[PDB]
């Protein structure tokens, strides 16, 4: 099923940032406060703001940000792209071992949904092809994370700006880019159209076999250059080679050749299911990675 | 609109491990005392059909092993209420939250903190199904891995996983040790009595895929309260009382859709199929989430 990780590392670390009356979510990690720089922004700054000429006009002084009530004084403040970075002059006691990582499309983490500092949710996302997630937020969400947790150790991987008219949401790396043709204005900006995440779907047919589940295994195979072509024609991703790798594993696993996989999926997508169920579902499951389907399994 | 558990830190905090001889579980550490499913103190032979209080008689402290992360808290006493067994140890657990021990209602949900040799390694959100069973998401280990709601600080502990039935949904007890559901913690095959499925949970979910847009299977047609239970019995649905009825109300004052409009639909749904369409991305009409659930996500 959908599983999050535990929460407990990043719940430490989430404080608010304020600007006049703009309040934020902010990810405190030592002595650096991370936010989106929107909240530099009040309602005549949103249509196209100058960040540039917004973050000048700033001062130490003018940014609030608290843990809870109590305030954290900030000491130097810089802008890295969509991002503000506050230093503030108490090192989070509660830092966790972590890292910043840009993830691809297709891959999972968790959100913690937070409002105003405090934290309200907890699921699992996958970044969609057209590096949108499909997510759950309400206004006061911005500056939420999402995270894996490898060996105790937190990679941060987005920070929540936006939800575009089709209720899809969009966000940052920790660095401040964004994931996709997104921009931080007060714009309804449109998603390039989704495809299907093909290296999740066969993870899935992997935990399905795994599970019993197999009559669609077929007795053919195919070059991946044959799949990607009939992929696309199905608004499927194409297989890179580190799609090929990280199905290893599972590969080993059942003894199954990930291009065997393959030409078995290419069958359920020109036939169709026919009245048949794979782990439980009529639909081809695309939001579990290989590590996902590892991770339990 | 997902599935949403609840930040998961204030449980993470309390696990710990606890091992007696070869067998391993997750204990929940509160104040000075360690809360474990009993039958960590079976021997293989034993957990077929043990007598537990002459099991545990015959037990010392110090052969309960105890760690909570790389310290080992010393078991200065213990005792048993009913499945679950209580580890008095010599160390208070300064990050025990304002907690409660609650016994769920079916159709509730709750978190579940899913922990392995005392380790978290996942959350995620359930409903005690009415059939007491739960479909939770657990391995080898799990044993001791606790369910929970939050509520402004306030921890409320439900449930401790104890067994997997053999149709794979799962089985448990409160936090004073009594089984949800006629199971008992034998190692034996185990089946639940029928479930049916959690009606306003539905609706909830219904009104929550309105809200997200979602509008295809609303209908002009509406119906009495009880001209809806007879034809949700007999789809096996449990039955609507005013008071689900009034629990709604929010979602439908929200929605503009009288809850007797929302059932004539959810009639239609079960009496014609989905004909292949969706609602909010899922095949199936999804009953684990109350109108709580909907409400304090929307
Ligand atoms: C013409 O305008 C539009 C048209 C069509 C679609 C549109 N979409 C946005 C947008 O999304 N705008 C960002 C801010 C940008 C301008 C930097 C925003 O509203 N983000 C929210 C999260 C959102 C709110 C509810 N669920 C979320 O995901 C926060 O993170 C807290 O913002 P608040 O300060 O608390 O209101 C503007 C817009
Ligand atoms: C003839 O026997 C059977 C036949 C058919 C079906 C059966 N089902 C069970 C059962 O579920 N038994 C509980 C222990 C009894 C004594 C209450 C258990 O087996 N295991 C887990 C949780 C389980 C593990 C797999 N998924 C979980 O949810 C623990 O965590 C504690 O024990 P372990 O640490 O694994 O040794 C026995 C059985």
């Amino acid at each position: 099923r959908k599983m999050a990780f535990p929460s407990g590392k990043v719940e430490s670390c989430m404080v608010q940032v304020t600007c006049g009356t703009t309040t934020l979510n902010g990810l405190w990690l030592d002595d650096v406060v991370y936010c989106p720089r929107h909240v530099i922004c009040t309602s005549e700054d949103m249509l196209n703001p100058n960040y540039e000429d917004l973050l000048i006009r700033k001062s130490n002084h003018n940014f609030l940000v608290q843990a809870g009530n109590v305030q954290l004084r900030v000491i130097g403040h810089s802008m890295q792209n969509c991002v503000l970075k506050l230093k503030v002059d108490t090192a989070n006691p509660k830092t966790p071992k972590y890292k910043f990582v840009r993830i691809q499309p297709g891959q999972t983490f968790s959100v913690l949904a937070c409002y105003n500092g405090s934290p309200s949710g907890v699921y699992q996302c996958a970044m969609r092809p057209n590096f949108t997630i499909k997510g759950s937020f309400l206004n006061g969400s911005c500056g939420s994370v999402g995270f894996n947790i490898d060996y105790d150790c937190v990679s941060f991987c987005y920070m929540h700006h936006m939800e575009l008219p089709t209720g899809v949401h969009a966000g940052t790396d920790l660095e401040g880019n964004f994931y996709g043709p997104f921009v931080d204005r007060q714009t309804a900006q449109a998603a390039g159209t989704d495809t299907t995440i093909t290296v999740n779907v066969l993870a899935w047919l992997y935990a399905a076999v795994i599970n019993g589940d197999r009559w669609f295994l077929n007795r053919f195979t195919t070059t991946l250059n044959d799949f990607n072509l009939v992929a696309m024609k199905y608004n499927y991703e194409p297989l890179t080679q580190d799609h090929v790798d990280i199905l290893g594993p599972l590969s080993a696993q059942t003894g199954i050749a990930v291009l065997d996989m393959c030409a078995s999926l290419k069958e359920l997508l020109q036939n169709g299911m026919n009245g048949r169920t794979i782990l439980g579902s009529a639909l081809l499951e695309d939001e579990f990675t290989p590590f996902d389907v590892v991770r339990q399994c």
